[PDB]
């Protein structure tokens, strides 16, 4: 993948969360997520996909991934998906927007989903 | 997984798209997605996660998945993530909201991401 | 306004909420919103804007509006904005997506904002 | 309004856009918006609402507003709604997420709506 090397490794967001990812030659994203906030402790499994053959016109590299907030420690009955783009270079970034859906009753389903935005960098 | 059997199989959304998914005992989602709309043809790899031990209080089952819109036929330099919940029973549903991010230049990054909502059923 | 007559009046969404709106010749939306759900009772002031000169090519009419969830009965320290389009005809609809932001501390700001989708019709 | 004085005035976002707003004692927002980006030129009318009696616990002030992208110069057949919170103090901010809906045909309605985030400050 063009950005396999660029994407693979450890990222930090503005909240102090840790995203550890391996990008596969085939478009796979695999790794672990550790949230600094919310009903979460330690690492959670993540999986996702990225564009392994992006445009060569200076566009970013589209990608996304999912965490279900269940591990051996806690279950927050929720899942977050991050949708965004990898921008390479000296200050590489992954700029994302995310949706967090909780399991709810039908009565509360209107309030099931949060939306936010996270920016990941290789330092901090 | 409590809804492993309920989630695994073929789903159809309101657009006529086809979502074919296997839920793993461990929270994994693996399969293929075929979009009826947009810059897409044939099947794309998807991966995601679901809550394999949901609440027993009648709440839905949180889940999410990603497609990168690259296959052997086309590359739309984009990725969609669906975030939502599985609601079991006679008329099982997956109710989602999604983010579609395109790879963009810095100049166009403000316009990178669409948001929408898809409802998947086992028929149609 | 091209859809001034079409938009002006009483609308109902899938939750049983009531949206009473007047569209001005100049693009203004003014009225009241009554939510069937959440921390809400009776009517709240709404204001917004619509495209008073839409495309003639069968496209819908872009529009949006805001409710701050404060009235003489309650204050939910939150505001919802609906963004969407009016689609005219026998079964007229306003198809929206919405963002609900709560006032939060800096610590909880990552969880400030819900996202959802409401469809309004002239009946039910 | 508790933050009537804090909110009223000229704001700038990260894109270089200009938001000029008056907050009314009653919860009204009225003003003009000038976008640095997209299919836009000069000022557009905006209207919205804010929580005129926010919590006294250090929480921000919920607010939202709408622009329909029609003025005497251009019509982009679209509307943006910003939903967010005002955070007072030495470096006052309005932290928003936004939905931009275009008028579309029914065929293209799945792609009608962009989502993004803007942060407004009193300088730059």
């Amino acid at each position: 993948g063009r950005d396999e090397a660029g994407i693979t490794g450890t990222w930090y967001n503005q909240l102090g969360s840790t995203f550890i990812v391996t990008a596969g030659a085939d478009g796979a994203l695999t790794g672990t997520y550790e949230s600094a906030v919310g009903n979460a402790e330690s690492r959670y499994v993540l999986t996702g996909r990225y564009d392994s053959a992006p445009a060569t016109d200076g566009s970013g590299t589209a990608l996304g991934w999912t965490v279900a907030w269940k591990n051996n420690y806690r279950n927050a009955h929720s899942a977050t998906t991050w949708s965004g783009q990898y921008v390479g270079g000296a200050e590489a970034r992954i700029n994302t927007q995310w949706l967090l859906t909780s399991g709810t009753t039908e009565a509360n389903a209107w309030a099931s989903t949060y939306v936010g935005h996270d920016t990941f960098t290789k330092v901090k």
